[PDB]
């Protein structure tokens, strides 16, 4: 069974290249990472850091997050990330994404030993 934290990596980590080049970067991404697999996933953000920066995130600057929990951080620095999302005409089986490239502070939950991300919450 996957953990919380392995998880993060699969749906949000993305360390091998320093952005997205091509339009068909989401489409691409989305599918080698399982996230259209049963479903199209409407939205989801791959970060362009190391993973030792990200996990880094969650001694940075601490935050409420969405949920009401204030397990949150928000990334000192902005990042390179790219957003992922659904076309307003995708339909599953055949998922299509709009792709953007970003810069912007990243916000994860963080939990467990070692206290690494477990939920991407927010781009700012
Ligand atoms: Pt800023
Ligand atoms: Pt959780």
């Amino acid at each position: 069974k996957e953990t919380a934290a392995a998880k993060f990596e699969r749906q949000h980590m993305d360390s091998s290249t320093s952005a997205a080049s091509s339009s068909n970067y989401c489409n691409q991404m989305m599918k080698s990472r399982n996230l259209t697999k049963d479903r199209c996933k409407p939205v989801n953000t791959f970060v362009h850091e190391s993973l030792a920066d990200v996990q880094a995130v969650c001694s940075q600057k601490n935050v409420a997050c969405k949920n009401g929990q204030t397990n949150c951080y928000q990334s000192y620095s902005t990042m390179s990330i790219t957003d992922c999302r659904e076309t307003g005409s995708s339909k599953y089986p055949n998922c299509a994404y709009k792709t953007t490239q970003a810069n912007k502070h990243i916000i994860v939950a963080c939990e467990g030993n070692p206290y690494v991300p477990v939920h991407f919450d927010a781009s700012v």
